[PDB]
């Protein structure tokens, strides 16, 4: 999977060892290994939500299966309680965009998954 | 709606009140209250356009409903025409990617809009 | 055709002709004309690919057709091909979304390509 958050909050109020935070609780969320988990942060960002400069969170998670309603919502719950917690941003003030990718449509190591 | 735009326009040639601007335009364009709007601007990016370093822009619009053949033809010109404005970029240096989320799909305050 | 590239990798690790490469390699792969490819790259990135710092990339394609099982694994052998020559990443580090995109859904020049 591929979690990747973009927000307006400066570099040094990520945590250290947010990446990593972010890889295992996703691997656990997911159901998939660790290893497979690619996890991007950019701070700093330009970007307003409803109009308003406070911090805020603008998100996305690839994932090749295990998109769906029910897990959907967890992964808010999860995403958002992190980014709140971590990073001090409001969670009515994340999107998170989630898109179930076909197998064919993810390259890797020169192929792809399909 | 989240829209976003990547740019190799340096910071500086940003317009302070361009994501208001933004935000309004599209909050009127889409039918959906300004609130709901996120704007994402993200210049002094490393990108060629046809080969070419003139300034060029990579956007995209996401939004639950409100996108189709006849809505996405007014939001380029809109777009192309505030980009062309307020950053000088060239409307045939302009790509936008529209994408119709289906509401399951999109994260916000610890759930999902589904 | 849209590419974009996001990586760990320093700014001063990209070669000088590196979007230029990427636009002529691109067009010959999709046989899309040079003059309408796109192409960014975004380096200095904070991200983790299996919980490991060590270089690694984060990209995506996007063009209204040429996007298929079989196409879209020479893109992966072409494009970890220069990521792993000019960037010096592995491939085994590289993730590839591709975008199979509607011609109603990419605006271009106050239109779209419907
Ligand atoms: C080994 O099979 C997998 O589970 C592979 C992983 C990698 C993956 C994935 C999907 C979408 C991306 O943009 C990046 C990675 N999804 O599943
Ligand atoms: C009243 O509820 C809405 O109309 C909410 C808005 C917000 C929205 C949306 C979709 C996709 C995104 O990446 C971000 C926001 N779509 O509709
Ligand atoms: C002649 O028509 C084309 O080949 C048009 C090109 C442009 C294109 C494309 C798709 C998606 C993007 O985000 C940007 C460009 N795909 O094909």
């Amino acid at each position: 999977p591929m979690f990747i958050v973009n927000t307006n909050v400066p570099r040094a109020s990520v945590p250290d060892g947010f990446l990593s935070e972010l890889t295992q609780q996703l691997a656990q969320a997911t159901g998939k290994p660790p290893q497979y988990i690619a996890v991007h942060v950019v701070p700093d960002q330009l970007m307003a939500f409803g109009g308003s400069s406070e911090p805020c969170a603008l998100c996305s998670l690839h994932s090749i299966g295990k998109i769906g309603g029910a897990q959907n919502r967890s992964y808010s719950k999860l995403l958002c309680g992190l980014l709140a917690e971590r990073l001090r941003i409001s969670p009515d003030r994340v999107y998170i965009n989630y898109y179930d990718m076909n197998a064919a449509n993810v390259g890797w190591n020169n192929s792809t998954f399909a």
